[PDB]
């Protein structure tokens, strides 16, 4: 049983981060970066850009490679293969979409309590400008059974 490709784009700036409140579907009622499924016929980076445009209304020329996290759940055959990107520069205005309502948070005021539990572990690596690689086994949606997390030169 193989995995499916996901992207996650974190809109960063010197003092703040633009998260998105998920309004519907998987992760509804939680703050997260912008992203979703990688389709057939686009590269992973194209998918990241697309989902950022569609969910926030923002454009980019380029993204940074910051993380590669593989998620799995107990009693589930399908794995999430997440390619995490930072967008430290953006064009346009943040606009509320059907799927996401964007909001700015200062980097010392990130609402980890209402984000996915894994974010508390890998966000510090992102904010130190470290590239990271890891696996997370979830018991349920609020409970990490086991996890592995390391930095990489890549
Ligand atoms: N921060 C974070 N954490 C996650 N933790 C995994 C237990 C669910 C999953 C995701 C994610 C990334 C891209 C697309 C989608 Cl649908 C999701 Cl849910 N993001």
């Amino acid at each position: 049983s193989t995995s499916r490709l996901y992207t996650l784009v974190l809109v960063l700036q010197p003092q703040r981060v633009l998260l998105g409140m998920k309004k519907r579907g998987f992760g509804a009622g939680r703050w997260n970066g912008f992203g979703g499924k990688v389709q057939e016929g686009e590269t992973i980076e194209d998918g990241a850009k697309r989902e950022l445009l569609e969910e926030s209304g923002l454009s980019v020329d380029t993204l940074h490679k910051v993380g590669h996290i593989s998620f799995e759940f107990v009693g589930s055959p399908e794995l999430m293969d997440v390619h995490i990107f930072s967008a430290d520069h953006v064009h346009g205005t943040p606009t509320e979409s059907e799927e996401m309502r964007p909001q700015w948070f200062q980097l010392d005021q990130i609402p980890f309590a209402d984000m996915w539990p894994d974010d508390s572990y890998w966000f510090p690596l992102l904010l130190q400008k470290k590239k990271f690689c890891g696996h997370f086994k979830f018991q349920d949606q609020d409970t990490i059974l086991s996890y592995s997390l390391r930095e990489v030169d890549s």
